[PDB]
C-alpha cells in the first residue's frame, strides 16, 4: 500500500485510538471518499493491518477499539493525533492553530527565513560546497563575510540554523539562517568532510530528573509529568543539539533557574552539567 | 475538484519549487509511490490548473520561472517542514531526520493517555460534565474535581483540558497528564464556556528587543523575529498568553530581562499589568 492509502489507515487508526469512535462520515469529510471506500478502507484496517482491533458499536453508531486494541502504524504519543489534524488545515501563519472545533494550538509562526537561502544551504548541504555570505552575530553585529562548509540544516523548536564548518575559525558552528543578508554564493573552495564534526558525530546521554527542591509528593508529579520510566528521563543526543534539546524541554541549566522549583521542576543531572 | 490526496501532491510540487528551487520527478514518485507517468501528469496539472506555467523543464526535473509565486502555500518555512514531516513516521523522535541534511528538535509526549483525551474531547463537543481524579503543584494528593470541558489545548510543551470547575466556580486549566484513571459523565448541569470571559478576552502583546543590548545588537534581534519598526505585536486570547510568551521564550521578569543573551526578546514593561496571574490559572 503506498502513501495514499496508508494515510487513511493512519487515519482509521488515529481516529479508533485517541477519539475512542470512527465513523465513515468523518474519513468522508477528510479524504472526499464515498461511504463505500470509506466503509471499504476500515474492513481493510481491521482486515490486514489490526485484525479484529475494532468493533462496531450499534449504539454509538461506529467503530470503537477492544480493551485488547494497540495501534500499529503509529507510536503511541498524542503528537501523532495532532500531527494528522494539522496536515488536514494548514494554519502553519497562525499564533493559535484551531485544526478541529474543540482544540488549540500555540505555534511560533517564522517569517524570518528566506527561500533564496534555504534554496541555496540546502543544495550546499547535498553537494557538500563551500558558501561565500554576509552574516552578523552578538559577538559581532556588524555585517561581515563568512566562509562556510554547511552539511546539516537544523530546526530547534525556536530557530533555524546550519550546522557547518568556518573557513576563519576553522570550527564547526551553528549559522542562523534569519541573520544571511541577501543570498549565498557556491565559491570554489574546498569544503571540509562533515565526518570532522566531533560534536555532531559524539552522542551523550543525558540524565533529567525532578528538581531535588520539591517534596517527594511534588516529585512523583514530576515522574508522572514527562512519563519517567524510573525515576529518571535518559535522553541520547549528539554532543552539538544537547543545549537544543535541554531548552525544548524547559530544563533548568543554570543555579537561578534550579532555585526557582516551580518554573523549572526538571533539572540535568549534575554530572552531566559537566 | 480536487480532494485531499491530489492537494497534498500539488502542496509537494509548490514547496518542493519554492523551497528547493528544483523540482525532479524521481522524489514525486517516491514520496507518493507513482510512475513517471502520473508523476509528469501530477506536474502538468499544477503547471496548468493552478500556477499557469509556473514551472519550466530544464537536471532530471523543473525550475520555477522568475516571477514564480506560491499559490497554495504562504511564504512560511513551517509549511516545508510540515510537508517533509507528513511523509515519515518520527513523532517518536528526540531528533527527527524528515529528509537527509534536516535535523528537527522534537518534544514526544508520554504522558497523555488515550483514555483520559476520549472522555475530555467527548464532554468537549457534548458540553458534558466530568468527574476526575486530578493532582497539583500545591495539593499533590490525589484529589476530587468536578468539570465542564470546552478547549484541548497544546502549549508547544504540554498538553490541558480548558475547563468549569465547579467547586471554585472559575474555569482553569487541568493538566492531562494530572488526571489518573478514567473521568466519568456525571448528571451535574453543565457550566456555557460562553462564560470564560480569560478565554474569550483578546490582548495585544508588544515584544521589544531586550534594552540591556546595544543598538547593533537590537537591530539583529529585529531581523530574527520580522520586526522592522522594533516592537512584534502579538494578538492573543488573555487565557493563552503566558503560553505564547512561553512559546517564543519571552522574558517577562526583571531577573530573566537582567540576561540580555539568554532573553533578547522581552514584554514591553507596560504589559505586565495586562497578564493574569500564571499560577492562579492553574487548576490546584
Ligand atoms: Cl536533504
Amino acid at each position: 500500500d503506498k502513501h495514499e492509502v496508508l494515510l487513511r489507515m493512519r487515519a482509521i487508526e488515529l481516529l479508533a485510538y485517541w477519539e475512542g469512535r470512527l465513523v465513515t462520515t468523518r474519513l468522508m469529510n477528510w479524504f472526499g471518499l464515498s461511504r463505500q471506500q470509506a466503509s471499504a478502507d476500515i474492513k481493510r484496517y481491521n482486515t490486514l493491518y489490526n485484525p479484529d482491533a475494532l468493533i462496531h458499536d450499534p449504539s454509538v453508531k461506529g467503530y470503537v477499539p477492544k480493551a485488547s486494541f494497540q495501534p500499529v502504524l503509529t507510536t503511541a504519543h498524542i503528537n501523532e493525533y495532532l500531527n494528522m489534524l494539522s496536515g488536514l488545515v494548514s494554519e502553519s501563519h497562525a499564533l493559535i492553530a484551531m485544526p478541529e472545533p474543540n482544540l488549540a494550538a500555540v505555534q511560533l509562526p517564522d517569517r524570518s527565513v528566506r527561500p533564496e537561502v534555504i534554496r541555496e544551504v540546502l543544495r550546499a548541504c547535498r553537494n557538500q560546497s563551500t558558501l561565500k555570505m554576509i552574516y552578523a552575530s552578538m559577538q559581532n553585529p556588524q555585517w561581515h563575510e563568512r566562509i562556510i562548509s554547511p552539511h546539516t540544516l537544523v530546526y530547534t523548536g525556536f530557530r533555524w540554523h546550519v550546522r557547518a564548518y568556518c573557513h576563519q575559525s576553522k570550527q564547526f558552528k551553528d549559522f542562523l539562517l534569519s541573520r544571511i543578508d541577501r543570498t549565498p554564493v557556491v565559491v570554489a573552495i574546498e569544503s571540509v568532510d562533515p565526518a570532522q564534526d566531533q560534536q555532531w558525530h559524539e552522542e551523550i546521554v543525558l540524565t533529567l530528573i525532578p528538581n531535588p527542591k520539591l517534596n517527594s509528593s511534588q516529585q512523583a508529579l514530576v515522574e508522572k509529568d514527562f512519563g519517567m520510566p524510573d525515576g529518571r528521563l535518559q535522553i541520547p543526543v549528539k554532543k552539538a543539539l544537547a543545549h537544543y534539546t535541554l531548552q525544548r524541554y524547559q530544563t533548568a541549566i543554570t543555579l537561578a533557574e534550579a532555585e526557582d522549583a516551580l518554573k523549572y521542576p526538571l533539572v540535568l543531572q549534575r554530572s552531566d552539567i559537566e
